[PDB]
């Protein structure tokens, strides 16, 4: 029931995406010199190494907020991918899944320290 235990449970998921080699095309903001109309087609951009600073700035209130933008640099890839079977896009399939399986239980955890402190 630790309300804030959520936090090193994000810091420790966010180094193992920094470790898997499909999180490399996420990692920093998209190139617009390599991409020149990406923001035509995307209007917020989304990256991990954005997430994990504004954790580490204790800018996230919740594990949903990470969660959230987390969420955004994926459905950014989904969005401008010009195929379903791009490289980049079927790298952040396989890294989506893996942040879901993870994310499960640090959220499942938040919801349930937060009932029990209002309980
Ligand atoms: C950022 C991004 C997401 C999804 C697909 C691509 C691609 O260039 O195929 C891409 N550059």
């Amino acid at each position: 029931y630790d309300i804030q235990a959520w936090k090193k449970q994000c810091e420790e998921l966010l180094n193992l995406i920094f470790q898997c080699e499909d999180s490399e095309p996420f990692r920093q903001p998209v190139d617009l010199l390599e991409y020149p109309d990406y923001r035509d087609i995307i209007d917020t951009p989304m990256d991990f190494a954005t997430v994990r600073e504004t954790l580490e700035a204790g800018n996230y209130e919740s594990p949903m907020e990470l969660c959230k933008d987390v969420r955004l640099i994926f459905s950014n890839s989904k969005a401008y991918t010009p195929s379903k079977r791009s490289r980049i896009y079927s790298m952040s399939l396989r890294l989506s899944a893996f942040f879901e399986e993870h994310i499960s239980s640090v959220l499942s955890d938040y919801k349930s320290a937060l009932r029990f402190h209002k309980r």
